[PDB]
């Protein structure tokens, strides 16, 4: 309380039985290296209505893709509001929400969702409460919040398969991230979070790369050595919105050969929380948040071994500026 | 451990932490087998319980499947043994957050089930933990089993469709699907109401399930009509129930022959089983804690590609039979 974004928890909000002002935010990842070839990543947030004649079922999240870093950004956000979108349930291996673009301004025509006229997304990652969405009827999605992020050719989402690579000659590099969330203590959201005296916070565990267990001359890397490599890697970590709430990791120092594919050639990686942990992602649709702590953790490199081998904590990383505030249009 | 008030079933404590602020072990058995015996028969075992932090603090409800043992012994003694298990857990991650359960002690009757044979299982956390965001990614944690749910069925009947055959799409196919609504017994004071549909009777949950594929043409030439498809589907003679094999799941059965496209969506004995925790993790975990039964199941035709679904209204065809005997049943103390 009281940013207007809190309503994006619907229906898990106090007044759930029975448009207030369209908001927008703009985040630059690197305000010093602005280019016309940078991409503007655009996320919508809003509400699924049943067809007043109009019933509020759920908050929902719709990624548009990107557009070149061209034009005035606040007007690009205004165009996101005049978009007309319909959605139905569907399902493939899981429940899907199919959104259809009915109409959209010309400025949005080069992003993937608008170019394709549709988007089909995992419903548990994109809808607050899919159990609430009828399998039939006439449904509508109303965009009320627009969030744009300008990102330099840091392009860098690790392909999912590479996040699942594993083996007994490897360690799994991972981050134990805790996130403070601002919330009304009488909100039902509060139920699923931890309580400290510093406040309510969420826990996230995130796999960030891989390392070798073994020397150039066969066995075997000492912990001290491993931690020196981690230290040199000199991590910084923030919260962002880049097609959904996202964890940004930046190495300011060199990568080892195994860690190298897990970052762009400029030392950055972007992790969509909605794949990492879908319940944390949806919380952050609605509540302001910032990193409480980030500890870097080493675990064995197969889940079988994770089960029998204790984790090695090393150090904290800096917290690198994790984000924009929602504002009304003026 | 901790408590829950006398009015409601203990199974309702499996909502934790989604509860408004004494509990003994329980079991339930579902029989999908015939009354006679065979060694095609297996006992699938699901456990439900709580992850505690030792540093003794209750964090979240959780579910862990163990796999299956042969149908031998006394099933009430098999269930009792499930409580003797020692299980720790910790977070890990690959592409997604993982919960890793480590079986530290297990009784001899379980030694052949998958999770006990290996001494661990590593599961998608959002599907197996009510509130993964409340679990610390370090610290001392234990999984304590309090509910054990057994399902006896022949092995050949638990035909779960592999992910890829469920994504198979096509311009000249129809998406055959089920629109499933589920009545759930829940108290109105319970926080869980928020995410449910208000019924004239009570509360329901909506679930939309992809079930097979059908051709837009008749073999030897197009183009199948409103009426012929109805024919084929009524001939399929679909029946649908709930159960707890591999967690809360939807059982789907066809009495009739399958067309060439539908075949692989059913076993040679016309059965299929869809874990809800894949279709919808949120409905699945509701089902941990509340009793429930099918409210209604309509058969639906959508286009064969997602692109086309988006431009095409759903055509509702018929309802299915509801196996009134197969429901999300309640537990009994030992």
């Amino acid at each position: 309380a009281l940013p207007s974004s809190n309503l994006l928890a619907f229906p898990i909000v106090l007044q759930d039985i029975g448009q207030i002002a369209p908001q927008y935010r703009i985040q630059r990842l690197d305000s010093w290296t602005d280019s016309k070839e940078d991409s503007v990543f655009i996320t919508t947030y809003g509400f699924i209505f049943q067809v007043p004649k109009h019933e509020l079922l759920s908050a929902a999240m719709l990624c548009l893709g990107s557009v070149p870093n061209v034009g005035d950004l606040v007007e690009l956000a205004r165009a996101c509001l005049t978009m007309v979108v319909t959605c139905k349930k569907s399902a493939t291996d899981t429940e899907r929400m199919v959104f259809s673009v009915v109409q959209a301004p010309q400025v949005l025509q080069s992003c993937r969702v608008v170019a394709n006229k549709y988007s089909s997304v995992n419903a548990v990652k994109h809808v607050k409460a899919p159990e609430k969405i009828p399998g039939s009827g006439t449904l509508e999605y109303k965009v009320n919040f627009v969030s744009l992020t300008v990102v330099p050719r840091k392009d860098y989402k690790i392909p999912t398969a590479a996040l699942k690579v594993s083996g007994s000659s490897l360690y799994n590099l991972a981050l134990n991230v805790t996130i403070d969330v601002e919330v009304d203590p009488k909100s039902p959201l509060v139920k699923s979070l931890s309580k400290s005296d510093s406040g309510y916070y969420a826990n996230l565990f995130l796999h960030i790369g891989l390392m070798s267990t073994v020397d150039k001359k066969g066995k075997k890397v000492t912990f001290d050595k491993l931690e020196r490599k981690i230290r040199r890697l000199d991590l910084s970590v923030g919260l962002s919105d880049v097609l959904g709430p996202s964890v940004l990791v930046k190495a300011r120092g060199a990568r080892t050969r195994l860690l190298a594919p897990f970052f762009s050639s400029s030392g950055t990686a972007c992790y969509p929380i909605s794949n990492a942990s879908p319940q944390v992602a949806k919380i952050l649709w609605s509540q302001t948040a910032r990193l409480r702590s980030v500890k870097v953790i080493i675990q064995a490199g197969t889940q079988r071994a994770v089960a029998v081998t204790a984790d090695h904590e090393v150090t904290s990383t800096k917290i690198e500026k994790r984000i924009a505030k929602y504002n009304p249009f003026k």
